[PDB]
């Protein structure tokens, strides 16, 4: 449960102070408080990943203001999927996405820079209309789950985070953030939709918002 918090604070960290070198990450922001790692599935999959520790969705931290905005941050290492790709990646085609405990597997905070599917990038285009500034579920969920999703300008980002708005905003979120898997995706308007889901047993959800990417990349 702990490889990615040892590769962190133990590899990259240390050899970025030591020797300025980020490997085995592919850059290293100890001011910033954050650090960027090529995951191991998928061609142009990378990881956000905090300097310090910072368990998931569950902690508390993420609901402080002071903590660093990672969603934001993710979005701008995006570029690290163009560099991969050898060209530049259009914004529609990434997406970012954090899991709750149920659906992961390491106990360090990361979210997964990566494709999106190309259904679920229709099913959001097809919605646009639909997804207001208000926390709503997405008509017809995202493979077979509820999604409540709330559109959210690039201005707004850099305010506050989207685990803020999802405990500021959501009933009852902000005593259960742990249930939850968050992800991130740009729209057609080019404000961006945030998308948050919960635990349950019935529709088999362990709040994995991964799901709803393609790390084989089939939308480029």
């Amino acid at each position: 449960s702990d490889t990615l918090r040892k590769i962190v604070l133990e590899e990259c960290l240390p050899n970025q102070q030591q020797n300025q070198n980020p490997s085995p990450c592919a850059e290293v922001k100890p001011n910033a408080g954050y650090v960027v790692l090529k995951d191991l599935n998928g061609p142009l999959q990378y990881l956000l990943m905090p300097t310090y520790r910072i368990n998931g969705t569950e902690s508390p931290l993420l609901t402080d203001p002071s903590t660093p905005n990672f969603f934001w941050l993710a979005w701008q290492a995006r570029d690290f999927m163009s560099k991969k790709y050898g060209q530049p990646v259009p914004d529609r085609a990434v997406s970012l996405a954090i899991n709750s405990r149920t659906g992961r597997t390491q106990n360090h905070f990361h979210i997964h820079i990566s494709c999106i599917r190309p259904d679920v990038r229709e099913q959001l285009d097809n919605n646009l209309a639909n997804i207001s500034s208000r926390w709503l579920p997405l008509p017809g969920g995202l493979r077979g789950h509820e999604y409540l999703a709330r559109r959210v300008t690039e201005s707004e980002l850099v305010q506050r985070s989207p685990f803020m708005m999802l405990a500021e905003e959501v009933p009852e979120a902000r005593e259960h953030m742990g249930s939850y898997g968050l992800a991130m995706v740009r729209q057609s308007d080019n404000s961006f939709v945030l998308l948050a889901t919960q635990r349950n047993l019935l529709t088999l959800n362990r709040a994995s918002a991964e799901e709803i990417q393609d790390h084989q990349c089939e939308i480029l």
